[PDB]
């Protein structure tokens, strides 16, 4: 399923961008409040959903912060990605079983 | 890593459910067009982003189709999941010109 895989990987990359930004925001609130609010204001003007454009914009407005975001995103990716295939497949099987059981019990009782 | 991994796995489970519905919609458009139309109406009323509510609502409205979604999303999951870490990290390393330069300064 090449198309599905490619679209999912793009989605996953954007989502890990969002997670990296979330972590940095938390850290900034404790160590650099001025930057925490700057990032808050930037995120209101640029949708993180469009992550490539988000990062390219910040490259022009705050290069030091985007480099931190890119470093944190790669560390997150490296740490968490290989957990996902087993977690997601096991979650989906369990969720499929629960819904099939719920369905079977309606039809039968 | 733990909180992020969990939140990501949940997002991925929902995204693969969405992909399953898209695949099925395409399939219905060929072999059962009236039900592709119905599925469009269903999807405007029930956002796919609210994944559990989506499946619970369809369990009440079209049981064969919900069973089909369960089957397709699992097949997609088995077919794609193990490719993702390598694809995403490779994308992330390549797009990031600082990674290449970090390797260079390490080599010198
Ligand atoms: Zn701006
Ligand atoms: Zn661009
Ligand atoms: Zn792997
Ligand atoms: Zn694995
Ligand atoms: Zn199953
Ligand atoms: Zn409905
Ligand atoms: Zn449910
Ligand atoms: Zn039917
Ligand atoms: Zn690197």
């Amino acid at each position: 399923f090449k198309k599905v895989a490619k679209e999912t990987a793009i989605t996953l990359q954007s989502y890990l961008t969002y997670q990296a930004v979330r972590l940095i925001s938390q850290q900034l609130s404790e160590t650099n409040p001025g930057q925490a609010i700057w990032l808050g204001e930037f995120s209101k003007r640029h949708p993180i959903q469009e992550s490539d454009l988000y990062l390219e914009a910040m490259m022009l407005e705050n290069k030091e912060l985007v480099l931190r975001i890119l470093t944190v995103r790669e560390n997150l990716a490296e740490g968490v990605l290989e957990f996902l295939p087993e977690m997601v497949l096991s979650q989906i099987k369990q969720s499929n079983g629960n819904h099939r059981r719920s369905l079977l019990e309606r039809l039968t009782q």
